[PDB]
């Protein structure tokens, strides 16, 4: 499948090059797989969600996208324009207040949550969680991130957005999970984007097209974009069987663009994100 005139990051993912504009992927596009969302929480009446999202867990006054990070996150997973996974189940878990904040209890609880709610949900081709938020770091917090993947959840984090070594964010930090850095459109490492030996791969996140709240849509920045790339990636390729949520990650890396990122410290993974589809 083609899409044509896709947000730049989709074209980078199925390409071997920058500079095109072109998202290509199998047809299957995730379908019977399933990500969670854990953040603001997902406006799952947006028209780009097609009624494949839908809130699961608040632990706030509403399960309502108050902000629109969680929304936009959402959107790069599994939209039907801005997404990397278009056919995929999205399930939001609101961790985070409507200031995008969150205590730390909060997201612990929400990623116990994930690794039993998937009991509940119907995911054939397997289960991912994309969580576009980090802190300090926390043994807790990397303990919580590193058990939702030991239950058979492909775990993809944010690196953070320090300029900094990502080990002294959590869960960031924790060696297990799919701990994701930035890349802009150029193959530049974000200027904000976290590096560090506890990276393992990069995704596009300067200036990311995706849903926003109010049924709308913008560009933003983070390594809270480039996390749901990956994530949608990891759902698109356990649909097609190639891989599965424990090595997902791995095989991630074993197939990306290798040494084509720019400004990488030295002992950071020069690895972009890649679908590797031909048609
Ligand atoms: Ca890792």
């Amino acid at each position: 499948a083609a899409q044509t005139n896709a947000p730049w990051g989709l074209a980078r993912i199925s390409s071997t090059s920058p500079g095109t504009s072109t998202y290509y992927y199998d047809e299957s596009a995730g379908q019977g797989s399933c990500v969670y969302v854990i953040d603001t929480g997902i406006e799952a009446s947006h028209p780009e969600f097609e009624g494949r999202a839908q809130m699961v867990k608040t632990y706030y006054y509403s399960s309502r996208d108050g902000n629109g990070h969680g929304t936009h996150c959402a959107g790069t997973v599994g939209s039907r324009t801005y997404g990397v996974a278009k056919k995929t189940q999205l399930f939001g878990v609101k961790v985070l207040d409507d200031n995008g904040s969150g205590q730390y209890s909060t997201i612990i609880a929400g990623m116990d949550f994930v690794a039993s709610d998937k009991n509940n949900r119907n995911c054939p081709k397997g289960v991912v969680a994309s969580l576009s938020l980090g802190g300090g770091y926390s043994s807790s917090v990397n303990s919580a991130a590193a058990r939702l993947q030991s239950s058979g959840v492909m775990v993809a984090v944010a690196a953070g957005n320090n300029n900094a070594d990502a080990r002294n964010y959590s869960p960031a930090s924790e060696p297990s999970v799919c701990t994701v850095g930035a890349s802009d459109r150029y193959d530049r490492r974000s200027s904000f984007s976290n590096y560090g030996s506890v990276l393992d791969i990069f995704g596009p996140g300067t200036d990311i097209l995706s849903t926003w709240i109010g049924g709308s849509t913008r560009s933003i920045s983070g390594t809270s974009m480039a996390t749901p790339h990956v994530a949608g990636l990891a759902a698109y390729l356990m649909t097609l069987g190639k891989t599965t949520a424990a090595s997902a990650c791995r095989y991630i890396a074993d197939t990306a663009n290798k040494g084509d990122l720019s400004n990488i410290p030295f002992g950071t993974v020069n690895l972009l994100a890649y679908n590797n589809y031909q048609a």
